[PDB]
């Protein structure tokens, strides 16, 4: 079965922070789940003064695809849970920062944290036996290590940077690093040879368009603000902030020229008298607008490089190795390789089926078509593969 | 004579970023000063694509006290001009990051910097000599080792944390560093035992209030922002931030019991609709509804430590060692010692003969004689001269 790591620590104020995963595993679950989370993730949804959090809300329930579970769907799943005094440790060793602790927590090993997982999966017998691979939504290298000695793989599971309503839904899937120390560029670099995609990057941004475009925009330049403690930024971001992004695009360009977007998950707005500040209904909204796109590492910095806008990316992230090409034809390339393999079907990643093939390692071939039958319920070699259903979209 | 050291490098988007300061010290000269500065402070006046910035707004001018400079005004001091193309040297330095090349600038020597400040006072014959002492409006440890080979002070010189229209203007002068590393707290250690403030608190906020207080207030915990890019929470902030700061007060209190409040200089506001936001008219109406108060290292921390508030403060700062102490007493003393003797009355940090009396490091006594004289100007020990001024306040 899967072991499904979703961890209780409130580094940026919420209990049960991972509790949409929690719920779409719950929701598609084909068989008996091992969780090894918290207390909170449980009673969260008795718990009125949190009722008015987004994952209840219907909008997310319905643009996600899971239901609130109840005492059927829970019951036929076991249940790790940490405990919360460690988690007062931890932030003890670190100042009392949370976010440092967070920090930590993404990317170094915590002893402490080893010990107690390594005590929750002895606890009952045979549970280990039962493990045929970790599931953990954050790089975690306590998680990674113990996984190692246990013999586990760890699959790295997050929501992808294409999302609805633009977007079909994606997700990431990395055995080594999610945001972080990625492995799609390594993956691409064993098949750079293998491909001829006669579609340009329109096409591939076409393909996973849900909506009609805005289209036909100008402000010279974007910058993309992102949420200020969103992992990203806190340990993938190679120093740099929103304030230290937006200086570094005005060491060369005037205010004039430079159109700021916050995010919309963000806790803080922009000023409304220094930069001009962009309305814009959604991110393409905005960076159809603009000659030249800046980001740290938001998902909007994909959009842009498949919109063919120059875009610079200070920070580490999946999508970078496709803008550090220098070809065009190799950059089309690295995109339809990172679109229709790495990236997944969002909902493919909670399918049990889906989860088992990938632990086997298949080749690149059988991965991606495994994503095109998903993509075209209801409309070889790599390239004949995405030629084919880019074509079919065409007419 | 003075050499004032006013550095052009725009770290935080802006040209000439201590302009105010080059305009204080021109308005106030006595005498030739010598200023080492950027080509952008002499031209900044002649370009109207800025003449809209907050050192040319005449309530700027007439909080700070002093006029935009003329021809004859400039003529009679020595420019020292650092050259722009260093700045992009240094920004390539550290992955351009403009805010990371300014905490470098802050905290560690560059020896190019220092060849470059080395070769521009040989320039001329003499200039080494007449330097009587060094001004810096921040640290700078660039500056500190030439000083030290050239045998000169550095005197750090920055606006102080109580400011018009709410109270009087403050300064500091600190000979070994302005905001982090300061010797307020080892200057208070020498004199702890010859003092007895027959005072509290509230009397010593009442001294430097010019204004009649807002009065009679509640909310659990206050939260106190930054300007993001501050110096503060550049280099002296212990790694802590605005959102680390929130996150650190969510894991002691619910939402419900904060009350956040921006900086009213920032780029950035709360979104309306998540923590309930601040709408003071100024910062003490803001900590008057507070039972607690949490700050990193503003000027605001102060305000709350002399009404009586229970203040967290987790950045390092001047005014940190008066909220260390235990007794009651003590941080009377404290505080007393801070406002009277720490701080400066702002005018004389820019008044030529005050700052030759501090040069000759003389005893505190002294410095508090002269600053009450000050406050005075229009109405022994250390303790007793303080104590007279409060009294005298008083009726
Ligand atoms: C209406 C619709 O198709 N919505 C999408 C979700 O699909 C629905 O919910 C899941 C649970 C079913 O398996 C599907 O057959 C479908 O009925 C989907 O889960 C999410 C994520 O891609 O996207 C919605 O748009
Ligand atoms: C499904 C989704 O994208 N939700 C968004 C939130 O992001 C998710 O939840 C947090 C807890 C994780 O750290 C993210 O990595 C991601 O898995 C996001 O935090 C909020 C606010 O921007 O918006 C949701 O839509
Ligand atoms: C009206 C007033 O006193 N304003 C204060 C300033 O003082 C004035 O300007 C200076 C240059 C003169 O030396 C003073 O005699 C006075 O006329 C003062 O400079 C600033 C700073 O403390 O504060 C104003 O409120
Ligand atoms: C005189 C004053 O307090 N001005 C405020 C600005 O601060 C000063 O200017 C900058 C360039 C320095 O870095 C500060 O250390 C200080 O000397 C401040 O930046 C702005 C915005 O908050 O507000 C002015 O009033
Ligand atoms: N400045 C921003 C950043 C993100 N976004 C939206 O948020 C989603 C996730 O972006 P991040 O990866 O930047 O969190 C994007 O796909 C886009 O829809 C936005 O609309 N404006
Ligand atoms: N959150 C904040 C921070 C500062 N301030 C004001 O800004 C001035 C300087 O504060 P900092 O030292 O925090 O920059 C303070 O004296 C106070 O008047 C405010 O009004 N609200
Ligand atoms: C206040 O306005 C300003 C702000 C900064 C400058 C300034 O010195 N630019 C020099 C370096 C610019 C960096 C370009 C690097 C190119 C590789 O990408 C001038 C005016
Ligand atoms: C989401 O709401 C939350 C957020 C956090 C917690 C939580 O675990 N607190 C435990 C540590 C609190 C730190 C106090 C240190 C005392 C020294 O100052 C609970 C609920
Ligand atoms: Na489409
Ligand atoms: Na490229
Ligand atoms: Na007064
Ligand atoms: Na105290």
């Amino acid at each position: 079965g899967l072991a499904v790591f979703l961890p209780p620590y409130p580094f940026r104020g919420l209990k049960a922070p991972y509790l949409w995963m929690f719920y779409k595993y719950l929701h598609c679950a084909t068989d008996s789940i091992l969780f090894i989370t918290g207390e909170d993730y449980l009673s969260v949804t008795d718990d009125e003064a949190q009722r008015a959090r987004w994952e209840f809300d219907p909008a997310s329930m319905a643009s996600l695809g899971y239901e609130l579970p109840n005492a059927q769907s829970m019951a036929c799943h076991e249940y790790l849970t940490l405990d919360n005094a460690f988690y007062e440790t931890l932030l003890s060793r670190h100042h009392h920062d949370p976010i440092k602790s967070f920090s930590a927590f993404l990317t170094e090993r915590i002893p402490d944290l080893e010990t107690e997982l390594h005590a929750l999966l002895d606890s009952k017998k045979g549970i280990i036996d039962q493990i045929d691979t970790f599931i953990s939504i954050c790089n975690c290298p306590s998680l990674e290590h113990v996984a190692r000695t246990l013999g586990k793989e760890v699959m790295h599971i997050e929501i992808g940077p294409l999302r609805a309503p633009m977007y079909r839904n994606t997700a990431y899937l990395d055995f080594a690093g999610v945001n972080g120390g990625t492995e799609a560029s390594a993956r691409y670099e064993k098949c750079q040879a293998e491909f001829d995609i006669k579609a340009s990057l329109g096409d591939l941004h076409n393909y996973f368009l849900e909506v009609l475009p805005p289209a036909e925009a100008h402000s010279a330049a974007g910058v993309v603000l992102q949420v200020e403690d969103d992992s990203n930024l806190i340990a993938y971001n190679h120093d740099f902030t929103n304030i230290s992004l937006l200086s570094y695009v005005r060491q060369r360009y005037e205010k004039e020229d430079i159109l700021v977007r916050a995010h919309p998950g963000s806790l803080f707005r922009l000023r409304d008298d220094v930069f001009t500040i962009d309305d814009s209904a959604n991110s393409l909204a905005f960076i159809n607008q603009c000659n030249e796109v800046f980001t740290i590492n938001s998902s909007v910095g994909l959009e842009a490089i498949l919109t063919g806008k120059k875009t610079t990316v200070l920070g580490d992230c999946s999508y970078a190795f496709i803008n550090e090409l220098a070809g065009a034809s190799a950059t089309v390339n690295a995109a339809a390789f990172y679109l229709f393999s790495y990236l997944v079907p969002f909902d493919l990643v909670f399918n049990q089926e889906y989860l088992k093939f990938r632990l086997g390692h298949p080749e690149e071939r059988e991965i991606v078509g495994k994503h095109i039958e998903f993509y075209s319920a209801d409309m070889s070699s790599l390239s004949s593969l995405i030629n084919e259903a880019i074509s079919l979209e065409h007419h």
